[PDB]
């Protein structure tokens, strides 16, 4: 496998959730006097006052470079454009390579199978882990998610951060004794093309597969910026809850490059109701559940008039006296 | 290869024109005294009078079969809600298997590498082909794609065809001495399976590839049922022009299973020109081509901020001490 | 007033079922022996049957004209572009005005106030009501409607008939003893026009109203070709389901002209159970409702963050010192 | 007239600029020393300095409040959901409100027509005019909007603003010997609602019209947070260009009420070329461009196909005898 496979791995044999690194941001947020809030300028005093850390808002870093931190002189400086949540994310991650490096570098340690270069990847996700940790404290965030039904505009709005960041977060929530919904995570593009996976548990689209065009996570991009939902049945019966939405923020010019993702959170059906995206909809009724597969050719379903491929186990018999809507049928 | 790619590769190796199967097609078509309007009602006698079939619509047909022919009775039954270009695309399907058997066998015979199974997936696709080629007869319908400048709406308008009928067609215009554009033609759905691939000659997408989000095709479905345009550069500096439109056609009930569709119709950028498609668009300056590629796990741009995989053959830079909105940069 | 909106009232007043009209238009269904399915031949021959009408498939006609009919020999052309179910249209249209005169002249008759121009466009209203009700017979229809719980697509699928049409014919079944849902009917476009209404009974939108920008009718337009539903509850608590999809079908080119109309179908929740398009849907919870107006100008509601002009009646504070989120709140 | 009219008729009859109130802010920003970068953060303790105002950044304010001033203690509440440029917004429109209360009391005295309430609607809309020029100081905004082109994105993200701040700003800049492009600005709803127009000149909807579906500013929602463009020619000859983009700020929880508008500037065609949104559309083509009306019943093209009224100066063909795709034609 490839670096970043390597680390979704790293991530998903821990069920997205490091005890550790997690617990640490928390401890650090409650005694440096932190408040949800402004974390951007709260932050900046923290570096400087536990790490000599000089913050400093720069717009003049190249338009690509969200920070950039010269350790010679211990200044750290963050890119202007940065909405205050972005900054702050932005200082807890060089927060975290610098005052829990040896932290990490244990976390590392404990799997031995990593790859030189999966080791630094996993550095950088740990990094990200401990932001968002710190961003969002534990035991604070947990009771705002089950306060507000999951709500993630809304988690968005009380923390001062984005709705992808939000749904990292949740995905994390596996701590024991104080677990939230189990989730999981998943980022596409346009395309298809799934760059994000994040579990608390075995889910079907942990590691791979998910290219069946009937998932709502792909419809995103039909319906822009708009939370899509759907009660999803996979072909072994099981059944998922999925919300998804666009996440396009650039303002990079209108000829410039523009970044367009959706970003998708599901679980277990038998968790729907306790959400606020399942008002409205009956999730008692097995009839009303939107039949997807996994990807066309790994998708055994026999009636789909959607399908692309041939499934692979078996085949179907060649007709040359019948036309169907239903490709590859017998 | 599965069967499928096997048959893909059999229509890619002959440019996407079979000319004894299309000159018989033609040939059939005026010696028969047809005519483009009502094609369906002067297929069924052709059936009658030439072939002793008779052609029967059936309302009693199950709900997803187009067709179903009985040789023992020789009897055609169409189901009743085709269009009647679908019916009539039906019945010349038919027409081919039974009345051009024997020239479909011999230029199935000119691949000894097919499969069993790929044989008869080329019989299927052979039989298509002169359905397409029937409906279209090749002279006719050249000569109106170059009057109308390849307007496929108005091209389905004048032939009582819809659009990925209309797109099938002009991707096989490769008569010597009566060439068309050289087209490469796609259909994608959702989550970006590619179900099918035709071309006159090698383009990039030909065989594989075609993974790329900044893809107009893929954008295809935020914008249903609306022609969307680019003009896009490969990462080889090589420039194409790509319509694309998604297909919707259903009515099996809200509840039913859905088909979505987008067809994709590519040229060179120097023929772009001559396309209805091209009116109001710039296409003499490089800098305004947008930067597509086949895939992100293999290209090899080094500034794409909607990168969603490292390129397979650079390698992962890491740096902890910088933050960047390009994923996975050189 | 105008004079098709001195038509709409006329059809308003008449709840939108004439029973001489819609009895005559089925007694000759009947006589004539028609069957569902391929209506446009039956009609050709019982225009030459019964009256002797020569119909004809004209492809010379003018692009923008669907059929003409040349009183002097008798002979209705027929545009070969539109598809059967709407070749039928016009020819049951033309049947209505040549057969059906002398009924539709006193069903006008029975509306002394019309202007002079609003009978001839009340004429025309009529030809279209017999169309409807000939390609869509009375008890047929209605015995569908019910089988198939409102399915507008299986409707228009087994009557050969667009989303339109059907609409059309729900909006009309209040013939007593076989009623149909009581419907409101709209059709919109991209600003906001509301082109057609028709209704079974009173509705708040039946003659004035409907710029509301949270009524899902206007949201069409964002989801294309796909049915949009929402339970909406007006400002004085009255509770109704809507369901609408775009229609746009062109083929005029891609310089053309183009034609983009949103059809939409109302009625009160109470009969929305036996709609199929409530499937998945909590109907016994009015906190799930969305709030609507019929707009801006003359809806109460207080705290609308939609909210485009103020109330007409009353008038709000203004405060130097608050702002807010509810624009004209107080 | 109703005061949002008659303080829109103020606006315009001044070209949308207010030269003693531009010039007060501009100076006042000079004068502070200010810069742009953080201006919530200066404007906050301008506020203490200038004013003995103190700024606080209050969560417990209610939901839908972006601020509240308590003259007794000179304190101003902002919300915390509020983005830096948003909250100094919010802060120089109370800096407007205390610090140039005379001036503006002056400036709305030149208007002796102005009812009781439109008196105190426009002293907030000068209040808002202020904040404007005062987060965006004239000359440094008008040399950075014409160094970028125009770009709506660029100049947001150089001075912190959003989309319609940025809009707004552009369609004042009419400083005699400092002119920027002439602009007409509108914002629009889902249902064609338009609730806000400004403009440097005369203009078809400085004052009234725009409810033409053809008009690209309706078709933002279709394709939503995307930038729309459109050259279109009124029936009158003068030809526009047209950009357009939907604004959703909420985050008011899935459930909450949703605020959609879109945002459109509009110029003369002369002037379309200096725009960073002309790139790659031909500009020199009068066949190229979308004939668009103000409203069907005030316009008297002949052969519209979108139509959805008759035209009010015209009279009401009807032809018994033919069939028309155009509603309502000559
Ligand atoms: C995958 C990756 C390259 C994508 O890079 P990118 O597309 O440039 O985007 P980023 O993930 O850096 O940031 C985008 C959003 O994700 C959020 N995010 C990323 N990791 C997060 C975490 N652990 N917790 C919370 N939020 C997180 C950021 O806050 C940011 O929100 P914003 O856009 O509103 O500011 C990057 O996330 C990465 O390097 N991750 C670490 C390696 C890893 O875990 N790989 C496994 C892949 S499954
Ligand atoms: C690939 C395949 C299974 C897809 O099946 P499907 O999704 O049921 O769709 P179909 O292709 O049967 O029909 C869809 C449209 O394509 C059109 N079409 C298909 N082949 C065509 C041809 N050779 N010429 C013109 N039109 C053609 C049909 O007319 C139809 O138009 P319509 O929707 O208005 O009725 C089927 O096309 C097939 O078996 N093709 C032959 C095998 C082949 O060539 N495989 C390699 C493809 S990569
Ligand atoms: C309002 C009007 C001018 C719109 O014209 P248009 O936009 O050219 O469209 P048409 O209504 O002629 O036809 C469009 C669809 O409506 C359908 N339709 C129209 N009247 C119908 C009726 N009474 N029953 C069923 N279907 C009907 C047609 O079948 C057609 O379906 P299709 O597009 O799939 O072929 C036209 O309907 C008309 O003249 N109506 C009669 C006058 C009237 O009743 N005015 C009151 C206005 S509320
Ligand atoms: C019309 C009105 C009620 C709309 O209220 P609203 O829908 O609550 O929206 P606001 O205009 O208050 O704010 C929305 C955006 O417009 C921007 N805006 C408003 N006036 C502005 C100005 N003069 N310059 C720059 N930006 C301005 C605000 O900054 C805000 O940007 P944001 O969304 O990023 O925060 C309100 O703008 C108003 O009272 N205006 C003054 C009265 C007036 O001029 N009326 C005639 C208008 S036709
Ligand atoms: S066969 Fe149908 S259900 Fe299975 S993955 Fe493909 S589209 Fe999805
Ligand atoms: S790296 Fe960028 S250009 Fe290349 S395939 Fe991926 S998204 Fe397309
Ligand atoms: S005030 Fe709100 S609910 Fe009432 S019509 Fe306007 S947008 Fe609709
Ligand atoms: S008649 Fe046509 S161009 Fe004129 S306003 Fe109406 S839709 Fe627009």
């Amino acid at each position: 496998p490839m670096p970043f496979e390597e680390v979704r791995d790293f991530f998903y044999d821990r069920n997205n959730y490091i005890h550790d690194l997690d617990m640490a941001a928390e401890r650090m947020f409650t005694e440096s006097g932190m408040r949800t809030g402004g974390l951007d300028i709260q932050l900046a005093e923290l570096m400087r006052d536990r790490f000599g850390i000089s913050v400093v808002i720069d717009d003049n870093l190249p338009d690509t470079a969200k920070r950039r931190y010269h350790p010679d002189t211990k200044v750290l400086r963050v890119a202007h454009w940065l909405m205050p949540g972005q900054r702050a994310f932005q200082i807890a991650t060089q927060l975290a390579l610098v005052g829990q490096s040896d932290l990490i570098s244990s976390i590392v340690a404990t799997d031995d199978q990593l790859s030189t270069e999966a080791r630094g990847v996993a550095r950088i996700g740990l990094a990200n882990y401990f932001a968002g940790a710190f961003l969002l404290p534990y035991r604070e965030f947990h009771r705002a998610a089950e306060q507000l039904r999951y709500d993630i505009d809304l988690l968005g709005r009380r923390f001062g951060v984005g709705f992808e960041t939000v749904c990292h977060r949740l995905s994390t929530l596996q701590r024991p004794r104080q677990r939230g919904i189990p989730f999981i995570f998943v980022r596409t593009d346009k395309a298809g093309n799934i760059s994000k996976r994040q579990s608390a548990t075995a889910f079907h689209f942990s590691r791979v597969g998910g290219s069946c065009p009937l998932w709502v996570v792909h419809d995103a991009f039909a319906q822009p910026e708009r939370i899509v939902r759907q009660v999803a049945q996979m072909p072994d019966g099981r059944s998922y809850f999925w919300v998804a939405k666009t996440t396009a923020a650039d303002g990079l010019g209108y000829l410039g490059p523009h970044k367009n993702f959706a970003v998708g959170l599901g679980c277990d059906l038998a968790h729907a109701h306790k959400l606020v995206y399942s008002t409205g909809v009956v999730l008692d009724d097995p009839s009303t559940e939107v039949p997807i597969g996994a990807g066309c050719k790994i998708c055994n379903r026999t009636s789909c008039a959607q399908r692309a491929f041939p499934y692979l186990g078996g085949r179907v018999a060649v007709d040359e006296n019948a036309g169907s809507s239903l490709p590859y049928s017998s």
